[PDB]
């Protein structure tokens, strides 16, 4: 599923991501924009053989099981395919674990490089929330 900007904002809010660990909703929308272009089915293979999955490009090295990332963990206790669903629940639940793990949203390199320090409220501006 490819979300609209305000549509994703609303779904993230419903699932408790707004201000989660102090990160306002626009941070999460900005991160999803640059990680996946709002596409739940996005996947990208990393140089190390791990893969990033879903709207927030969660990595199989640590967070989900895809069966083809040796030595990896599955800290969200989910198949990586669950992160590709039209329903964002699994991605949100796992993102909550990630952002709680010490480095906040810096875990998402696109957030650090393209969202951090910017006017992230612009991502939810105009949306009925
Ligand atoms: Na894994
Ligand atoms: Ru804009």
């Amino acid at each position: 599923k490819v979300f609209g900007r305000c549509e994703l904002a609303a779904a993230m809010k419903r699932h408790g991501l707004d201000n989660y660990r102090g990160y306002s909703l626009g941070n999460w929308v900005c991160a999803a924009k640059f990680e996946s272009n709002f596409n739940t089915q996005a996947t990208n293979r990393n140089t190390d053989g791990s893969t990033d999955y879903g709207i927030l490009q969660i990595n199989s090295r640590w967070w989900c099981n895809d069966g083809r990332t040796p030595g990896s963990r599955n800290l969200c206790n989910i198949p990586c395919s669950a992160l590709l669903s039209s329903d964002i629940t699994a991605s949100v639940n796992c993102a909550k674990k990630i952002v709680s793990d010490g480095n906040g949203m810096n875990a998402w390199v696109a957030w650090r490089n393209r969202c951090k320090g910017t006017d992230v409220q612009a991502w939810i501006r105009g949306c009925r929330l």
